[PDB]
């Protein structure tokens, strides 16, 4: 499509990040309401407490919610239904900036003052480093069924990807990119980029080899994108305080 919708989410303030499950529903972290609030398919919040300009959400089958609780140096959790939350054993963690989840429940967390990205496996208590190289900033990551993790590169306008057990980082061939803030994958290998400081979202198709502009409109400082099963995308437009969507 080429007209966007907005999402009627109401008293948003610098929203962060986005996230969509496969019902549809929508989660939003307000960064500067210290909230986190969803749409299904009226906005609800979430019983999180005492989050700190909360920075990114990811969401897994099961519908657990993940966040990152960037002021608080911590990833907390809240089970479908829970009422209480969870800090996650991850450990050094320095105003982290995103976080995404894979289908196996490995939590992966852009560890931006540490210029690093470390990861949970399922079920483990002990987090791992990824073997990202001059990471700077590192602002977003996405992750896809292969286990290829893709990182926006925030410090140095560029986006890194790395498959799965690997010692290769891939520099993608995006163009003019100013602070790339958030990442997104699709199933068919699509990757898309919120470009914070070109207030517009890019996206490298699948094949390609140069970039595509979506036609998004108005769009102000976008902070985060997710994209669901239809390769709807959503976007957090952080300078107008709301969350667009173009399908």
């Amino acid at each position: 499509s080429n007209t966007q919708t907005v999402l009627p989410f109401t008293g948003l303030n610098k929203p962060s990040g986005v996230a969509v499950d496969s019902a549809g529903t929508v989660y939003v972290t307000d960064h500067g309401n210290n909230r986190v609030v969803k749409l299904a398919a009226t906005q609800t919040v979430l019983p999180f407490t005492g989050l700190n300009t909360p920075s990114g959400v990811a969401v897994d089958s099961a519908g657990t919610v993940w966040v990152t609780d960037h002021g608080n140096n911590r990833v907390v959790k809240l089970a479908a239904g829970s009422n209480t939350q969870t800090v996650l054993p991850f450990t050094g963690l320095n105003k982290p900036s995103g976080v995404a989840v894979d289908s196996a429940g490995t939590v992966y967390v852009t560890d931006h003052g540490n210029n690093r990205v470390v990861k949970l496996a399922a079920g483990s208590n002990t987090q791992t480093v990824l073997p990202f190289t001059g990471l700077n900033t590192p602002s977003g990551v996405a992750v896809d069924s292969a286990g290829t993790v893709w990182v926006t590169d925030h410090g140095n306008n560029r986006v890194v990807k790395l498959a799965a057990g690997s010692n290769t980082q891939t520099v993608l061939p995006f163009t003019g990119l100013n602070k790339p803030s958030g990442v997104a994958v699709d199933s068919a290998g699509t990757v898309y980029v919120t470009d914070h400081g070109n207030n517009r979202v890019v996206k490298l198709a699948a094949g390609s080899n140069t970039q595509t502009v979506l036609p998004f409109t108005g769009l102000n400082t976008p902070s985060g994108v997710a994209v669901d099963s239809a390769g709807t995308v959503w976007v957090t437009d952080h300078g107008n305080n709301r969350v667009v969507k173009l399908a």
